[PDB]
């Protein structure tokens, strides 16, 4: 059993091999695409509170189950457990979210055109793949599938190779509600099963979420297929701190934004741009509280963090760790790989890291704070748009005049001021450069994949 | 002078150069690159009430240049000059419409979230590479640079290289306009250098109006690039008439849609699907109405269709004729390249084609009619949706439910019921499959090209 004709589960706090599952062969994409295609056909004829109403059963068939699948996120990538409830909650939330305001979003919409002659239908595209990440097992497949299948689209998922298992609960989940073959299905597919899956007729247009190397290998084959594509590619977002900032909520804010899931995040806090005038004290009460995060066993509701999900990608954390230490920064906590079994990475803080070091300019995907000191609020913005990504960033100052002005020159999809970021259904989410594009949740998640079309009659 | 080298004009209706233009060199497209980035720095900055009124300008300069402009789109491509100047017309128009309207769809969306603490504002992206054809040599750009511009973007435009003489008039528009430079700019750039500017950080996204292989060439490459993109890639609009049809209002749409523009029209009616007892009255009647269509040299304004425009061009449409004929096809009126130094082909018409035939199964860019004969209505339907295209379609029925119900299902971006198919900034633009995705027109042109970009105060 080799990852090369396997998707494969390791319990991260333990190391054990937890399941196996082959590759999709040819006849299993090509029965995928068949129930696909025949489910859409038949659920993009049903009325908008029809499936509004099978939303909700969703939520109530996700409820159900909701300590069976938090145990398997944790289970199989490492995620505390306390984190990986709150996630089942959210992704039930959000079902319960869009059948109340999705069919709306969807009405049609009146035109300029005299005469009440044209308006525009949201009509479905058809069955959408997606490409989702370890990261959130379920809340990332139910962000995009909640609104798609609303809209009359179906949905086939194409999950990480570790989570698997999380995969399988989901499908047992949209089964216990009742949701029509085809309608919502998903597949072991290798790299070359996505390729053919992207090529074939019967796969409307792809969402994918991961990481930026991805993001260009599907991207560039679903362009050349004629799909389009949503892209959401992870980030480094810059979380700046002004001397007027409100300094003990900045600091409990950039710890939350950095450490949740183990600072596993697309939109985690990842670069913090601290004016030279607070930074010694926003430093070390950083640094401080950090050192009081407890790691360990994610079963254990006692611990903020778990290990990471990954045993190439912490080695690959810690490598860029090394690379930036070697560059000139200052180790301040961490930066070691815990011994044991377990793929632990403890709080971790990088100081007097420039523009040009690795912790700067890559996404450090795992627990690992940089902290940039900024001359100037100019600087600070300079500082945060000084980078290929383009997801989110946060604010923290008590010039309320000085915080939306830079807001309007952050080169990102979302500005939190002075607050904590988060995704949320009624807020658009995605970004903009190598993060990539289109947008998620809100009406925008909804729309995304709709043929929008126009009717217009007795235009003479 | 090659076309490995140069741009090359050449006058359909004689054979003559009209004009060369080698391609952008290195420090050309370096040139034209720095000029977009600090035009969009810059232009970003501006008020909305202020580029409105800029738009208006470019109105105002456009129209005072309105025959030169309409003179040179008929001279390089063979348009009859009054569609030329009525392309003036509503290139014009469309910068009133949207001075007036466009603002308004840019002012930021309130959200559910509690307290008022989040909006949703629409940023511009930066500069958009708009890659164009020559059958709407200035509606293509100005469709999308009106509101591109307008939503504080900059338009970097790639125009075919058959109609420089008009690009050069557009950018001499713009600049009577007093557009600035880079905000408003083009390039003679080959296919490599599009490459390298779709690679280049100085390009935020692109967009593409031509063929389907132009598509995926370059959607693939911003896919690569992980820039959005959005493309129109032509169609072959289904044109349905049942029995029940004002029959005479039927031909009269059904012949201008088929044969205006010398039928170059990515939106152009392509194959008639005609309900069997109304068949035979309304193939003997459009037969007729297009053997009265006056063809010949597009500066006499007496001409209905002049030449098509690339010689190449009427290889291919001839080619594709003689493989249906070839097929079991019946040709009813036309079906020969005139003699002589025009790029002739008269009003043609092919009957009794079936969906395996190339006229069923390719885009017929050029002045000839398929007619298909169906069974009922919902064969119509299923004929009509048997294309891997799907942009625009038309349905002719008195029964208005029966309308309702069909463009609920016919997969394509735009239907019209008893009128006559056109594009309008009132309403949304674009289609389905391998006419390609993303939406123009309306608030759509404008909102394609923006960052969407959730800012939320005080999240805590
Ligand atoms: N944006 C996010 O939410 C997110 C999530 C996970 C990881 N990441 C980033 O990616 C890095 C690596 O983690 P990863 O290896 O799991 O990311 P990954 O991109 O390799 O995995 C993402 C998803 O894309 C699929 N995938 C990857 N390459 C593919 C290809 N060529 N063809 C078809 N499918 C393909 C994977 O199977 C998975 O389902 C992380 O360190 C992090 O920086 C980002
Ligand atoms: N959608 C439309 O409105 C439209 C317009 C013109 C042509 N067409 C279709 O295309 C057929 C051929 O006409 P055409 O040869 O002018 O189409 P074309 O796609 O080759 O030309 C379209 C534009 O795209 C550019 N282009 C094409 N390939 C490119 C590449 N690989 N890289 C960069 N730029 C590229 C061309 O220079 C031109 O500016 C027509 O017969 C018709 O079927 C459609």
């Amino acid at each position: 059993i080799t990852p090369a004709t396997h998707a494969i589960s390791i319990n991260p706090a333990t190391g054990e091999q937890l399941s196996v599952l082959p590759w999709a062969g040819a006849d299993d994409i090509e029965n995928a695409l068949q129930l696909a295609a025949a489910g859409f056909r038949d659920w993009r004829e049903t009325n908008i509170d029809y499936r509004a109403e099978k939303l909700r059963d969703i939520g109530k068939a996700l409820r159900a189950r909701s300590e069976e699948m938090a145990q398997m996120i944790t289970r199989e990538m490492g995620k505390p457990i306390n984190q990986a409830r709150a996630e089942v909650a959210k992704s039930a939330n959000l079902c319960d979210w869009y059948a109340e305001h999705g069919p709306a979003m969807l009405k049609a919409e009146p035109t300029l055109v005299e005469n009440q002659q044209a308006v525009i239908e949201y009509r479905p595209l058809g069955t959408i793949l997606a490409i989702m990440p370890w990261n959130f097992p379920l809340w990332q497949v139910m962000r995009g599938a909640v609104p798609i299948i609303l809209a009359g689209n179906g949905y086939l998922l194409k999950h990480a190779p570790n989570v698997m298992g999380c995969a399988q609960l989901i499908a047992q989940v949209f089964k216990d509600a009742g949701i029509p073959q085809g309608v919502y299905g998903w597949l072991n597919a290798d790299n070359d099963g996505v390729s053919q899956m992207i090529k074939d007729s019967r796969i409307a247009a792809v969402t994918v979420t991961g990481s930026v190397r991805a993001g260009a290998a599907i991207g560039a084959q679903a362009g050349a297929a004629l799909k389009k594509c949503v892209l959401e590619l992870g980030g480094s977002d810059p979380f700046i701190v002004l001397n007027d900032a409100d300094l003990e909520l900045a600091v409990k804010a950039a710890v939350a934004g950095r450490y949740r899931n183990t600072g596993q995040v697309c939109a985690a806090a990842k670069r913090f741009i601290i004016e030279e005038g607070i930074a010694s004290a926003f430093t070390e009460r950083f640094v401080a509280a950090a050192a009081a995060l407890k790691m360990g066993d994610p079963r254990d509701e006692e611990n903020a963090l778990g290990p990471m999900a990954r045993f190439d990608l912490r080695d690959e954390l810690h490598h860029q760790v090394e690379k930036t230490l070697a560059q000139g920064a200052r180790l301040l906590l961490g930066g070691e790989k815990m011994a044991g079994a377990g793929n632990y990475y403890p709080p971790t803080v990088l100081a007097n890291v420039t523009p040009e070091m690795t912790a700067f300019r890559e996404e450090m995907f795992g627990p690992v704070a940089a902290i940039t000191i900024a001359k100037d609020a100019e600087h600070a913005l300079e500082l945060a748009n000084d980078s290929e990504f383009g997801l989110s960033a946060t604010i923290f100052t008590t010039d309320e005049t000085q915080a939306r002005q830079m807001a309007a020159r952050l080169e990102c999809g979302g500005v939190f001021i002075n607050g904590y970021c988060a995704s949320d259904a009624r807020v658009a989410f995605g970004g903009v450069k190598k993060s990539g594009f289109g947008r998620e949740l809100s009406h925008f998640g909804l729309h995304e994949f709709c043929n929008i079309q126009t009717v217009w009659k007795d235009r003479i």
